[PDB]
DNA sequence: CTGGGGTCCT
DNA sequence: AGGACCC
């Protein structure tokens, strides 16, 4: 049977966290910043020719009155993340997240109680909320047509929501997958929605101009992808599935396959709270040994600290480098350790500097570029 | 001038 | 322990 899926993405999230924060910023082209990176930027900057993910340098030298906030520490954007999932935790209780800002909501089941409570008077009157993709004709006899201008008003009310509430702007699209309702969503930016009947579907997976742009097929994929010839979503539709699995391995061919085609059949996975809880310093260089103690002393405390709020345990932990491609250590955490979760810090920094010490050789000398460390397997 | 996080699979 | 993927 066929599903209601939204998508919500948040606009320029970090850079509209710290709009929120310093309401100078507002009408500035804002770039937030972590190291030499532009990570994100408010739409006035987009407009002067700042793009994501932009280097300091190029972001300054396409636009020189550029304002910078410092992005490195994630808490407040963090808070919000959750903040913005509770609030569509409400509507359907199970709720999935992509990363900070995306979150999916199968929103079937209400679609269906909303239509039941109608009668048939109304049923002529029911109207789409926001864009329709390709502006296609809606067809009120089509029952699909109908549940999904259904998503669609409930879609504007949880935008509506999230703003009334928390603040917040974003875009959203609502399809019959998971996939579908992702790629319909950034149709109109910012601070829009977009619904997609299933006559378009088919032009919205077209409209794509390279495979990389679906979700599930990245770097790796593609570039095995781009050097059989496969170019084109047209091209890994038609591609031969056997020489595609030999290549790919089964499971990876029959899914990306699938998703050319617009087909997601995966469904809406509730997230709850996080799997794990990590932080990362990057850097120059680092080779002094007690440096190395005191940037994991560091991340350490922060940890700490977030770890006590959750109210849960971890039990394993990880601390992962890079040499100047990535390596990591773990081991559980001692059980007496996780009761006190006392002094749980002099213990911590012993248990990951032995780890430090496996990985990397003090008496030969090294450089190190990232210093991690991961509280997982919580409880 | 290539961050700082996350998920699941193998 | 690493690798693929997501933002
Ligand atoms: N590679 C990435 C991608 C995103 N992010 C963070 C910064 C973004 O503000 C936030 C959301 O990512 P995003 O949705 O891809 N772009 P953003 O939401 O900033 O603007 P839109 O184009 O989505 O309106 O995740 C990151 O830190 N590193
Ligand atoms: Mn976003
Ligand atoms: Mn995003």
């Amino acid at each position: 049977s066929s599903r209601v899926i939204v998508h919500v993405d948040l606009d320029c999230f970090y850079a509209q966290v710290e709009m929120i924060s310093n309401p100078e910023l507002k009408d500035k082209p804002l770039g937030v910043q972590q190291k030499y990176l532009v990570v994100t930027c408010n739409y006035e900057a987009r407009k002067l020719g700042v793009k994501k993910l932009m280097n300091v340098r190029d972001a300054k030298e396409k636009c020189p009155q550029l304002v910078l906030v410092n992005g490195e520490d994630l808490t407040r954007y963090r808070e919000m993340s959750y903040k913005v999932t509770e609030l569509l935790e409400e509507f359907s209780p199970v709720v999935e997240r992509l990363g900070f800002d995306e979150n999916f909501v199968d929103l079937t089941e209400m679609v269906e109680k909303r239509l039941q409570q109608l009668q048939s008077d109304e049923l002529s009157a029911v109207t789409v909320s926001g864009h329709v993709y390709n502006n296609q004709s809606i067809n009120l006899l089509d029952v699909l047509h109908i549940r999904l201008l259904v998503g669609s008003q409930i879609a504007a009310e949880m935008r509506e929501a999230m703003y009334n509430q928390l603040g917040l702007t974003g875009c959203a699209g609502v399809a019959s997958n998971k996939l579908l309702a992702k790629l319909v969503s950034g149709v109109f930016k910012p601070n829009q929605q977009t619904v997609l009947l299933p006559e378009s579907c088919q032009h919205l997976i077209h409209s794509l101009n390279h495979i990389k742009e679906i979700p599930g097929i990245g770097y790796k994929t593609a570039k095995c992808l781009e050097a059989l010839g496969i170019n084109s979503v047209r091209d890994l539709q038609t591609f031969s599935p056997k020489i595609l699995e030999k290549e790919l391995g089964i499971s990876v061919a029959q899914r990306i396959q699938k998703l050319s085609f617009g087909e997601d059949n995966s469904p809406v996975i509730l997230s709850g709270p996080p799997q794990s809880f990590s932080e990362e310093d990057s850097f120059k260089k680092c080779s002094s040994e007690v440096e190395a103690k005191n940037k994991i002393e560091e991340l350490l405390a922060s940890l700490l600290n977030r770890v006590c709020q959750d109210g849960r345990k971890p039990h394993t932990v990880r601390l992962i480098i890079r040499r100047y491609g990535r390596e990591s250590r773990q081991c559980p955490i001692p059980s007496h350790v996780i009761q006190k979760l006392y002094d749980v810090m002099t213990p911590m920094v012993d248990i990951l500097m032995k780890l430090f010490r496996n990985m990397v050789n003090v008496k030969m000398p090294f450089h190190l570029t990232l210093l991690s460390v991961c509280f997982c397997n919580l409880k």
